[PDB]
């Protein structure tokens, strides 16, 4: 079947089936220009049994790129432009078309915290302030909400959207945690006002939670309070990410990070999505326990590793990093086929 993704209990209902899901991150899927490369990648993700793919919903620039290069929005002090041409949001339209054909669902964030593909910094270049004043910078927020409308109105009645996501890893370093609570509240109310069919979430890493062991990710240095955020009425589920190598923690600390977040989601009466994770060293050994904790903890609705890697008919490989799990590799067998088989 094909219906809108909803929540039943503290699980997701995807095409009429209520139960845990596995998915993957494919930020780069959104920028593929050859339709055959979106088709082969989505064929592989679907035939692997994954149900949800997270793709970027942004590609922000301050200067127009070399002719032929993809860009979705040009941010300027004197008038910004949202690109709906063939080198713009039509590349994301094909990703949604292919998700519909392959019975896949998509999580789509609207801005990056980080400067990759522009991010908050491309708004600060156009509209002044800095990365923490961005949240209440009227000109930057007015353009951000114009871009949110331009993306949400294309797919608001498509059954292939799993959830809209306010941003990738929003932080407010050193800020009061109320700055992101009030921004997330207002912006998720706005997204609900444009689309009543789809779920909405924040896209944060889950930093700031007092039920942990006091490591830096549980403290409040990055402007986020997980328990305050998941209680926002217009956010339907919580997200959290996990990178012990970057965070200075050991890999086994990841299980308690999953458990504490899951319990905070369930205390708020909602599901959690373990939305990104990776280990740079020995990923099959170090990430498989995390997948089993997530599958077996009440409050979790699904998990998505960072990240899918694939290769195309002409012999080119996709973008990648040290966390890529290449389709058909031995790490794919360990972290994708074995995990889908455990779920069902
Ligand atoms: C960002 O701007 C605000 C307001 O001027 C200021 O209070 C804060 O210190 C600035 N951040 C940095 C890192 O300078
Ligand atoms: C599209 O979805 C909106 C709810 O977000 C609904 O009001 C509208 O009727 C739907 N459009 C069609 C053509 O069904
Ligand atoms: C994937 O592996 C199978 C062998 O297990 C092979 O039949 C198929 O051609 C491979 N797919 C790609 C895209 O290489
Ligand atoms: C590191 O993690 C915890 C501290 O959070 C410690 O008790 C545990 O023994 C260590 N585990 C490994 C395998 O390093």
């Amino acid at each position: 079947a094909s219906s809108f993704v909803t929540i039943s209990g503290t699980q997701f209902n995807i095409d009429g089936k209520v139960g845990y899901f596995a998915g993957t991150n494919c930020y780069w899927c959104s920028f593929l220009t050859n339709h055959a490369d979106v088709d082969s990648t989505f064929s592989h993700i679907s035939s692997s049994g994954l149900k949800v793919v997270r793709v970027w919903g942004f590609n922000d620039v301050n200067t127009q790129p070399s002719p032929g290069q993809i860009w979705f929005q040009k941010l300027s002090a004197t008038g910004s432009t949202i690109n709906t041409g063939a080198d713009g949001l039509q590349t994301l339209d094909y990703v949604v078309q292919s998700a519909e054909q392959h019975n896949l669902k998509l999580i789509i964030p609207f801005v990056n915290n980080w400067s990759d593909y522009g991010g908050i910094n491309a708004y600060v270049n156009a509209f002044g302030g800095n990365a923490t004043t961005w949240y209440t910078n009227t000109a930057a927020q007015t353009q951000y909400r114009k871009y949110v409308q331009a993306v949400v109105s294309r797919y608001a009645n498509s059954t292939a959207i799993f959830a809209w996501e306010l941003g990738n890893e929003p932080r407010c370093n050193g800020c009061s945690t109320d700055v992101i609570v009030q921004w997330a509240t207002s912006v998720s109310q706005y997204v609900k006002s444009l689309d009543s069919n789809h779920l909405v979430t924040l896209g944060d890493e889950g930093l700031g939670l007092s039920t942990g062991d006091g490591a830096y990710p549980y403290t409040y240095g990055e402007g986020t309070d997980f328990a305050k955020n998941v209680q926002i009425k217009s956010l339907d589920f919580g997200t959290f990410h996990l990178y012990p190598d970057s965070w200075g923690t050991n890999y086994t600390w990841g299980n308690g990070w999953i458990q504490t977040h899951a319990a905070a989601c369930l205390a708020a009466g909602k599901p959690c999505v373990f939305e990104e994770y990776g280990a740079q060293q020995n990923p099959c050994t170090n990430e498989a326990p995390w997948q089993t904790t997530s599958l077996t903890t009440r409050g979790m609705g699904g998990d998505m590793f960072w990240q899918w890697g694939d290769t195309f008919a002409n012999g080119a490989q996709s973008n990648s990093d040290p966390y890529t799990v290449w389709y058909n590799s031995s790490n794919w067998q360990c972290l994708v086929k074995n995990h889908v088989d455990a779920i069902n």
